[PDB]
C-alpha cells in the first residue's frame, strides 16, 4: 500500500493484462488495478497507465460508459504521469476510422486510419523501429525493437507532423512500408506507445522503466558498425525477420502436462533464447475455468515478455456443468489469462465452407468473426493442414490450382493444397487457396501455414506452397513445417514472400536456439531483433 511505488492500471477487463502487471511488479511496483472510477482518485494516484486492445469502438465505449473520461482529463490535468499502450494511445485522438461513431478524448484532432493493404500485409504483425530524431523520449531507442500488432494507425504526412510540433507534441516515428505513422507521443505528462511495451522483451521493459521513473537515458554509443547492423533496411517493410518457437501440451498418463513446469520452462528457455514468439499448441471432465493449459501461459506470464499464441480447444465448448460457453468466451479466457492470439483451426474449415455457400459472406457466427470483431482480426491466427494434389490440368477440379515447377507421378503439371481438419485425420474439397481467402474475408489477421508432407521432415518448408498463399491472401502468412537448420529459415526469407517462419522440434531437442538461426540470418545481411 505505500512499502512500494504503486502504478494504476484502468482494465476495462477485456484482453491480456497479465504481461503488463507483469512487467510492472517485475520492475519493482505494485500494481493496483482500476476497474471502475470508484478505484481511484486524483491525488493519491502518482502513475496512471491506460492499456487497450482490439476495435476501438468496443475499447473507448466500455472505458467512457465506466465513467473514466472525467477522471482520466482530472488526471491529466494534475501534471501527474500517464502512459497509454495500444488502443490507449489511439484513445487520445479524435477517434478512428475503424468505428466511425466513436469519439476519443481528443487531444490530437486527427483520426487513426487503417494501413494501405495494396503493398504489404495488415494488420502489421511484426517487430519495427523508431525512425531516428533528435527529439525521442523515454529512452526509445532506433537501434532496437518493439513489437507492433495492429491494422490502424495515425499515419503522417507533412502537415500533420508540423501541425504536432507547433502544437507541442514530441513524435517517435516509425514507418512499415511506405507509410510513415506514430510510433509514440510525448507532451507534458502525457506518453503513449502505439507498440506493446509489455511484449517487447528487455527493450519494451526499459521503456515502461524509464516512464515509471520519468527518465530519458541517452541512446548507447553505437559503433558506426553496429548501427550499420542494428539499422532497419526497411527490408520485409521495415519488420525484422520474425521467429517463432513452438511447442505441443499434452496430458501424459498420470493427468500431468508434458511437451505442468514443462511447457513452462520450455517457454521460458524458448524467450531466454531469442524467440519472438511462442506458440503452445494446446493437445489436451475438467472445468472451462480450471484447465491447465490457462495456468501454463498463466505461469508463462509472469517471465515470458513476448507475444504468446495458444492453438486448440479454442471453440464453442460444454462446460462440465452443461453451460454453454461460446468459441467469443472461451477466448477470452485464454487472453485474459496471458494468450496473446489464438489458432483456429477445423472450425476455420467449415467457416470457409459455409462462407461459400452463402454467396462470399460471413454471418457472423464463426468463431472467427466473433473473436476478429471483439479483439481485431490480429488476434485470429488460422491453422491450415494442406497436401498437394496433383491434377492434368484445372479442370479436373473446381478449386484453384496452379503451375507446378515439380511434376506429378503421371507427369501432372498442375496441384491444388486440399486442406484437412481434425488434426489432419479428415479431407474437405476446399482448397487452401480457398480456405484462407474465405477465414481473411471472415477477419482472420494471420495464416499459420503448415505443410503436411513436410511436418517432421526437417528438410526445409514447402516453397510452391508458401508463394501460392502469399497469392491468395493479403494478411501475414507464417512458414511452418520442414524447418531444420537455420538455412531453411534463411531460403524462407529469401526465395519466399514469407512473413515469419515458426521452428518447432528443432528448438524442442536443443540441435539449434533461436539464437543459433537469428546468428546465421544476421550474418547474411536479414535484420532479426537481437535482445
Ligand atoms: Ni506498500
Amino acid at each position: 500500500g505505500s512499502h512500494m511505488p504503486v502504478v494504476h492500471v484502468i482494465d476495462v477487463e477485456s484482453g491480456n493484462l497479465q504481461s503488463l502487471t507483469n512487467a510492472i511488479e517485475h520492475l519493482g511496483y505494485e500494481v493496483q488495478l482500476v476497474k471502475s472510477p470508484k478505484d481511484f482518485n486524483i491525488s493519491g494516484t502518482s502513475r496512471l497507465i491506460l492499456p487497450g486492445v482490439g476495435n476501438y469502438g468496443h475499447f473507448v465505449d466500455n472505458l467512457f460508459n465506466r465513467g473514466f473520461e472525467k477522471p482520466i482529463r482530472e488526471y491529466i490535468e494534475s501534471g501527474k504521469p500517464i502512459m497509454g499502450i495500444c488502443v490507449g494511445l489511439q484513445a487520445l485522438f479524435a477517434g478512428s476510422v475503424e468505428s466511425p461513431k466513436s469519439t476519443g478524448l481528443n487531444y490530437i484532432d486527427f483520426k487513426l486510419s487503417r494501413f494501405d493493404d495494396s503493398e504489404k500485409p495488415v494488420p502489421e504483425i511484426g517487430w519495427n523501429s523508431c525512425i531516428p530524431s533528435e527529439n525521442l523520449f523515454f529512452g526509445l531507442d532506433p537501434y532496437k525493437r518493439y513489437y507492433f500488432v495492429h491494422s490502424f494507425a495515425a499515419i503522417l504526412n507533412s502537415e500533420k507532423k508540423k501541425n504536432l510540433e507547433n502544437d507541442g507534441w514530441k513524435i517517435a516515428k516509425a514507418k512499415y512500408g511506405s507509410e510513415e505513422f506514430i510510433a509514440a507521443v510525448n507532451k507534458n505528462n502525457i506518453f503513449a506507445t502505439q507498440f506493446h511495451p509489455e511484449k517487447s522483451g528487455k527493450a519494451g521493459l526499459n521503456v515502461i522503466e524509464n516512464f515509471l521513473k520519468q527518465q530519458s537515458p541517452p541512446i548507447p554509443n553505437y559503433s558506426a558498425e553496429e548501427k550499420e547492423l542494428l539499422m532497419n533496411d526497411y527490408s520485409n517493410y521495415g519488420l525484422t525477420r520474425r521467429i517463432i518457437a513452438c511447442l505441443d501440451v499434452r496430458t501424459n498418463d498420470q493427468g500431468d502436462l508434458v511437451v505442468l513446469g514443462k511447457p513452462v520452462q520450455l517457454a521460458q528457455k524458448y524467450y531466454q533464447q531469442g524467440a519472438d514468439e511462442v506458440t503452445f499448441l494446446n493437445i489436451t471432465d475438467c472445468p472451462l475455468k480450471d484447465t491447465p493449459m490457462l495456468e501454463v501461459l498463466k505461469q508463462a506470464a509472469k517471465t515470458v515478455f513476448v507475444p504468446l499464441t495458444v492453438g486448440g480447444g479454442i471453440k464453442d465448448i460444454v462446460d462440465v456443468d452443461g453451460t454453454k460457453i461460446p468459441a467469443l468466451e472461451v477466448a477470452s479466457l485464454y487472453f485474459r489469462s496471458g494468450a496473446d492470439k489464438v489458432s483456429i483451426g477445423t472450425d476455420a474449415v467449415y467457416a470457409a465452407e459455409k462462407y461459400y455457400e452463402l454467396g462470399n459472406r460471413g454471418d457472423g457466427t464463426s468463431p472467427i468473426e466473433t473473436i476478429s470483431k471483439a479483439y481485431g482480426a490480429q488476434a485470429v491466427v488460422i491453422s491450415v493442414d494442406p497436401k498437394r494434389v496433383y491434377v492434368n490440368s484445372q479442370a479436373d477440379t473446381k478449386n484453384k490450382v496452379f503451375e507446378t515447377e515439380y511434376p506429378g507421378p503421371n507427369g501432372e503439371k498442375y496441384c491444388w493444397y486440399q486442406c484437412t481438419i481434425k488434426g489432419g485425420r479428415e479431407s474437405r474439397d476446399l482448397g487452401v487457396w480457398e480456405l484462407t481467402r474465405a477465414c481473411e474475408a471472415l477477419g482472420a489477421g494471420e495464416i499459420l501455414l503448415n505443410c503436411i508432407d513436410k511436418d517432421g521432415s526437417n528438410s526445409g518448408y514447402d516453397l510452391e506452397l508458401i508463394e501460392h498463399v502469399k497469392d491468395a491472401v493479403k494478411i501475414p502468412v507464417i512458414a511452418s513445417s520442414g524447418a531444420g537448420v537455420p538455412e531453411h529459415f534463411e531460403e524462407a526469407f529469401l526465395k519466399t514472400r514469407a512473413d515469419a517462419c515458426l521452428g518447432a522440434g528443432m528448438f524442442h531437442r536443443g540441435e539449434f536456439t533461436v539464437n543459433d538461426v537469428k546468428e546465421y540470418l544476421l550474418e547474411h545481411g536479414l535484420k532479426v531483433r537481437m535482445d
